[PDB]
Protein backbone atom coordinates (compact mmCIF):
# COMPACT_ATOMS: atom_id res chain seq x y z
CA UNK A 1 0.00 0.00 0.00
CA UNK A 2 1.12 3.57 -0.69
CA UNK A 3 3.17 5.40 1.95
CA UNK A 4 -0.17 6.80 3.11
CA UNK A 5 -3.39 5.35 4.52
CA UNK A 6 -5.95 8.13 4.99
CA UNK A 7 -4.86 10.09 8.05
CA UNK A 8 -1.57 11.03 6.39
CA UNK A 9 -0.55 14.69 6.48
CA UNK A 10 -3.15 16.26 4.18
CA UNK A 11 -0.37 18.38 2.70
CA UNK A 12 1.63 15.18 2.29
CA UNK A 13 -1.29 13.55 0.47
CA UNK A 14 -1.80 16.33 -2.07
CA UNK A 15 1.97 16.48 -2.52
CA UNK A 16 2.06 12.76 -3.31
CA UNK A 17 -0.66 12.92 -5.96
CA UNK A 18 1.32 15.82 -7.43
CA UNK A 19 4.46 13.69 -7.62
CA UNK A 20 5.08 12.62 -11.24
CA UNK A 21 5.52 9.13 -9.79
CA UNK A 22 2.39 8.87 -7.64
CA UNK A 23 -0.25 7.57 -10.05
CA UNK A 24 -2.72 10.45 -10.35
CA UNK A 25 -0.35 13.11 -11.68
CA UNK A 26 -1.68 16.67 -11.54
CA UNK A 27 -0.76 18.60 -14.69
CA UNK A 28 -2.52 16.93 -17.62
CA UNK A 29 -5.89 15.18 -17.80
CA UNK A 30 -8.84 14.53 -20.10
CA UNK A 31 -12.48 15.63 -19.82
CA UNK A 32 -15.40 16.18 -22.18
CA UNK A 33 -13.29 14.34 -24.75
CA UNK A 34 -10.70 17.12 -24.63
CA UNK A 35 -7.22 17.54 -23.17
CA UNK A 36 -6.27 20.01 -20.44
CA UNK A 37 -2.89 21.00 -19.02
CA UNK A 38 -4.00 20.81 -15.39
CA UNK A 39 -6.97 18.79 -14.12
CA UNK A 40 -7.86 16.23 -11.46
CA UNK A 41 -10.39 17.62 -8.99
CA UNK A 42 -11.42 15.67 -5.89
CA UNK A 43 -12.83 13.04 -8.25
CA UNK A 44 -9.40 12.03 -9.55
CA UNK A 45 -7.69 12.84 -6.25
CA UNK A 46 -9.99 10.21 -4.76
CA UNK A 47 -9.68 7.48 -7.39
CA UNK A 48 -5.98 7.85 -6.59
CA UNK A 49 -6.01 7.73 -2.79
CA UNK A 50 -8.17 4.62 -3.01
CA UNK A 51 -5.96 3.30 -5.80
CA UNK A 52 -2.47 4.29 -4.67
CA UNK A 53 -3.27 3.55 -1.03
CA UNK A 54 -6.36 2.95 1.11
CA UNK A 55 -7.80 3.12 4.62
CA UNK A 56 -11.23 4.66 4.12
CA UNK A 57 -14.32 2.57 4.86
CA UNK A 58 -15.88 3.04 1.43
CA UNK A 59 -16.65 5.64 -1.24
CA UNK A 60 -17.99 7.63 1.71
CA UNK A 61 -14.95 7.84 3.98
CA UNK A 62 -12.91 8.19 0.79
CA UNK A 63 -14.86 11.21 -0.44
CA UNK A 64 -14.69 12.46 3.15
CA UNK A 65 -10.89 12.55 3.09
CA UNK A 66 -10.71 14.14 -0.36
CA UNK A 67 -13.16 16.84 0.72
CA UNK A 68 -11.20 17.43 3.92
CA UNK A 69 -8.08 17.64 1.76
CA UNK A 70 -9.59 20.40 -0.39
CA UNK A 71 -11.03 22.40 2.51
CA UNK A 72 -7.61 22.36 4.15
CA UNK A 73 -6.67 24.49 1.14
CA UNK A 74 -4.60 21.84 -0.63
CA UNK A 75 -6.84 22.16 -3.69
CA UNK A 76 -8.12 25.04 -5.82
CA UNK A 77 -11.58 25.20 -7.38
CA UNK A 78 -13.47 27.64 -9.59
CA UNK A 79 -16.08 28.73 -7.05
CA UNK A 80 -16.42 31.37 -4.34
CA UNK A 81 -13.46 29.86 -2.48
CA UNK A 82 -13.18 26.08 -2.76
CA UNK A 83 -16.11 24.04 -1.46
CA UNK A 84 -15.28 20.55 -2.70
CA UNK A 85 -17.47 19.20 -5.50
CA UNK A 86 -15.62 16.60 -7.57
CA UNK A 87 -17.68 17.70 -10.57
CA UNK A 88 -16.01 20.87 -11.85
CA UNK A 89 -12.48 19.92 -12.89
CA UNK A 90 -10.24 21.76 -10.43
CA UNK A 91 -6.51 22.17 -9.84
CA UNK A 92 -4.29 22.02 -6.76
CA UNK A 93 -3.79 25.31 -4.92
CA UNK A 94 -1.53 27.01 -2.38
Amino acid sequence: EAPLTVKSDMSAIVRVMQLPDSGLEIRDRMWLKITIANAVIGADVVDWLYTHVEGFKERREARKYASSMLKHGFLRHTVNKITFSEQCYYVFGD
